[PDB]
């Protein structure tokens, strides 16, 4: 049953300082905003995902990006803790700057960068995160993540 | 390493995915797996000394994450006492399209895997997200090079539990 995780919206800061934000918009879709980090400023609406419940309070959000980045987030909701593996093509660990946009406006651009690569070797980032903020926005709220990070109010 | 991983390191287990594929993993140490694919698209494939990221996410919830010389990336969440596993696998297009090219003792064909990797095509990624039942599960201790030391076909009589 995914009802537990669908609509969950949270900000979470990885052990390496990166402040990420997810809204699980439905059983197969997240929005996300990166506030801090390698790719701070980057955000994404309607990222197609695999979401599954691995046990009671252990959800997994799995996806591949137009950049070629693959991601598997284990989200432990009640425990307010998260683990992300990020499989960055070499060209995003090297030159992440073009990926820092509203991606939905630059999908063919991202795939063009993706295709020339270099894809290999992959740069894997495995980090725990503390979930600092967490709320239920319900399904299909396009207003949860509808701006870049810096365009949020100073208390968010 | 603090005690968090001691409940997963040394764990050797065979498991069958929702889609029928029998996989086998031995967590050989805090940063290394061996694995043996009995069945599936990549049945017969096996791997020694795969660099891996293991972490404990909760009690009985381990996460094991790696990228291969093929460009395949994997994150398996392992729930050991519940005898259940989940794997996401990020297959370069050329592995979903020509998985045979990857069905070997990879250690003896690493450059071949990287040549296929480099040749591509890498994209689009074929994401495979499946639950699996862990059907056999034992502790083989750390750094045992014997537990996965042959292909599935050269295993002994009744090695499937």
């Amino acid at each position: 049953d995914l009802s537990g995780f669908v609509g969950k919206h949270f900000i979470y800061t990885y052990d390496n300082g990166w402040r990420y934000e997810i809204y699980v918009k439905n059983e197969n879709t997240i929005d996300y905003r990166i506030h801090s980090g390698i790719v701070g400023g980057r955000w994404v609406k309607d990222q197609q995902v695999y979401i599954v419940r691995v046990a009671d309070d252990v959800y997994k959000i799995s996806w591949t990006e137009p950049t070629g980045t693959d991601v598997s987030l284990t989200v432990n909701l009640a425990d307010y803790i998260l683990h992300g593996t990020i499989f960055f093509p070499r060209w995003i660990i090297e030159n992440p700057e073009k990926t820092v946009c509203y991606q939905n406006d630059h999908l063919p651009l991202m795939r063009a960068y993706r295709d020339a690569g270099p894809t290999y070797p992959k740069e894997v980032i495995d980090e725990f995160a503390t979930i600092t903020f967490m709320r239920d926005c319900g399904e299909n709220n396009e207003t949860v993540i509808n701006c870049p990070p810096s365009e949020l109010p100073a208390d968010y």
